[PDB]
């Protein structure tokens, strides 16, 4: 399957691809603002991120650092990153069917749209300002703002037991993106697609 992603921040950002224990495609690249990057994510690959570093610097090997989205220092990300991280998650060809979603159960760190290029089926979008708009005890010094699971380790808002509700601090997750899992036990806002289709992720959709 192939996912456009694009880059419409008027920042670079640090685009970042990967299943948790493997690169999805190169895994990473810089994306200065418009640019345009295509990947290639292989059938059947399940629990796929894509998602924005910002404020990086990487050495002429590819290691370094961001100040969000930090995959283990590299600009070829193996594994997932560091929170705050607007999430672009899905499952392809699951019995027949490809399940997308975003999430800000780690995060927000960057508005992000994640559309079909394909037919069958509608894309989500988190685009409000959710830096901007972030409660004080979520703000990341680094840029963003955590989730409270990241911030304060506890149960509930881990849902750790599996047991959990919605908190004051997944309400405002909620409140500025209907169309992304606030929490682990969120009410699904995943999306069904054709299997195989075919994605565009764009990093600021509305600016």
């Amino acid at each position: 399957a192939t996912f456009e992603i694009v880059n419409r921040c008027s920042y670079t950002v640090w685009a970042a691809a990967s299943k948790g224990d493997a690169a999805l495609d190169a895994g990473g690249r810089q994306l200065n603002s418009g640019e345009s990057w295509t990947i290639n994510v292989e059938p059947g690959t399940n629990g796929g991120k894509i998602w924005a570093r910002t404020d990086c610097y990487f050495d002429d090997s590819g290691s370094g650092i961001c100040k969000t989205g930090d995959c283990g220092g590299l600009l070829r990300c193996k594994r997932f990153g560091r929170p705050p991280t607007t999430l672009a998650e899905f499952s392809l060809n699951q019995y027949g069917k490809d399940y997308i979603d975003i999430s800000n159960i780690k995060g927000f760190n960057v508005p992000m749209n994640f559309s079909p290029t394909t037919r069958g089926c509608r894309g989500v979008r988190c685009a409000a300002d959710i830096v901007g708009q972030c409660p004080a005890k979520l703000k990341a010094p680094g840029g963003g703002c955590n989730d409270a699971c990241t911030v304060f380790q506890t149960s509930e808002y881990c849902c750790t037991t599996g047991k959990c509700g919605p908190t004051e601090y997944s309400r405002f997750f909620k409140r500025l993106c209907p169309d992304a899992f606030s929490y682990v036990l969120d009410k699904p806002t995943t999306v069904t697609c054709p299997g195989s289709s075919n994605y565009r992720v764009t990093f600021c959709p509305t600016a």
